[PDB]
């Protein structure tokens, strides 16, 4: 017959909203998928909050829709926007789905479809995704919704990275016997044939597939994007939990403590730089406690340094070294997501999202801290003062020998000096220095 395409549809938003009537009414046309044209779509399935999180972190490659559901009546509620980020950050292609349209009126409808349009806006790259209001119930516009489906997911670019080692998450694992264990789940990069060997991590052990099932039936071989049944050899399912990882033996998988990250800023606003800070760090499919140091890379014209931030969140550099509390199964370039879901489920829980760079410990990324001091120049008859660089005597002696410049003369002078009880210093400068002058101290710092 036709070739079929594997495609993986989430669903996402604030719970009431119809997350699950919709997927009913869409499946009629675990495992659970329908067919459009001849796209074969898998629903992308967790019950609810930190399901669906736990669940983009992971399967971000293979998830190529999503649909976010709104309530028509009561418009976008927090769980929506926190959908919405992650699904920007992960350039996850949305339909803005209205909900329970039967249970509101034209202006209603009309008004939420506009709340949408400008909260869509407000986002990178979901800035236009279309929006149309539905009743699951009485299936308004739910064909509508199905071709709005195809196409999408028509001009979407849909890549299966078959290429690569064979990496797939498990999200269940069902024991038969002694012998033998079933795991489900979707393969993210690579190629499976039954009778492969294959390993579970962290725990690694070695094991061999006896079976794959693929939309309710047996299949020689499976591929990354693919949603599967697996029953492997080697393991009880009762080691097997929420986090391990079936992979191939060239894997590029570690298991890895300190993380260092490229990270992009959702809300610049509610962002915050202080160093060392405690948040929870999303990666693969587990969420572990992490301590955080932000820090930017800085080209002094000899050596490259990273620097603590200097706050300064112009341009986009924010690499964070990361302290696991846990462990955790990573690679690099794996997209990590940083939130506080500590916090309410009432406000905003995303703290950022990023590449990770290297697996790296912050003792050993030389961190530094930017030092600078400013004082003025004071001059009265025939001598010549700097203040501000030091409160005290002891400190203007301790500031003695070191650079300082005046700013916007360009003008390079030494401190040599320590004038006074009050901390005022002497220094020598390339002549023509004159009164309230801008002194400037620069030097390099060791951070923490
Ligand atoms: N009138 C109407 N009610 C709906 C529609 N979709 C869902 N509901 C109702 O909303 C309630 C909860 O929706 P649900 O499917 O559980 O959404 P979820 O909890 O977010 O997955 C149920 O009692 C449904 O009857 C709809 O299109 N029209
Ligand atoms: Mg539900």
């Amino acid at each position: 017959h036709m070739d079929f395409k594997n495609i993986n549809l989430g669903i996402f938003g604030h719970i009431d909203h119809g997350k699950t009537t919709l997927s009913k009414v869409l499946t009629e046309i675990g495992f659970s998928a329908f067919k459009l044209e001849n796209y074969r779509i898998t629903l992308v399935d967790a019950p609810g909050h930190a399901d669906l999180i736990r669940a983009v972190v992971s399967a971000a490659d293979i998830i190529d829709l999503a649909l976010i559901v709104v309530d028509a009546k009561e418009g976008p509620k927090t769980q929506t926007g926190e959908h919405m980020l992650i699904l920007d950050h992960f350039n996850i292609p949305i339909i803005v789905v209205i909900t329970k349209s039967d249970n509101a009126g034209t202006e209603e409808i009309k008004r939420t479809e506009m709340i949408m349009k400008s909260i869509l806006q407000s986002t990178h790259n979901l800035k236009n995704s279309s929006i149309i209001p539905i009743s699951a119930k009485t299936g308004f516009g739910v064909d509508e919704l199905k071709n709005l489906i195809i196409t999408t997911l028509n001009n979407a670019e849909i890549i299966r990275n078959t290429e690569s080692y064979f990496k797939m998450p498990l999200d269940h694992a069902f024991p038969i016997k002694g012998a033998g264990t079933v795991v489900t789940g979707t393969i993210n990069k690579g190629i499976v044939k039954v009778g492969d060997e294959l390993k579970v991590l962290p725990i690694n052990m070695s094991t061999k597939v006896r079976s794959i099932q693929y939309f309710k039936e047996s299949v020689m071989e499976a591929k990354a994007g693919d949603r599967v049944g697996m029953a492997i050899q080697g393991v009880d399912a009762k080691q097997i939990y929420r986090g391990c990882i079936l992979t191939s033996k060239d894997t590029k998988l570690q298991t890895v403590d300190k993380i260092v990250a490229k990270i992009k800023i959702s809300d610049i606003f509610k962002y915050n730089l202080t160093p060392k800070m405690k948040v929870h760090l999303n990666v693969g499919m587990l969420i572990v406690p992490a301590v955080a140091v932000p820090f930017k890379k800085v080209t002094f014209g000899k050596t490259e340094e990273n620097i603590i931030l200097n706050e300064v969140i112009s341009g986009n550099e924010c690499y964070c070294a990361f302290e696991l509390e846990e462990k955790v199964l990573a690679e690099v370039g794996d997209r990590v997501l940083i939130t506080r879901l500590d916090l309410p489920p009432t406000t905003l829980r995303i703290c950022g999202h990023g590449l990770i760079e290297e697996f790296k410990p912050i003792k050993d990324l030389n961190i530094k801290k930017e030092v600078l001091r400013e004082g003025k120049v004071k001059i009265d008859k025939g001598r010549t003062v700097i203040d501000g660089l030091a409160q005290s005597k002891v400190a203007a002696e301790k500031l003695i020998g070191e650079e300082i410049s005046i700013e916007g003369k360009d003008i390079v002078g030494k401190i040599k000096g320590t004038f006074g009880t009050k901390g005022l210093l002497t220094a020598e400068f390339s002549g023509n220095v004159e009164n309230r002058d801008k002194v400037i101290l620069n030097r390099l710092r060791r951070w923490g």
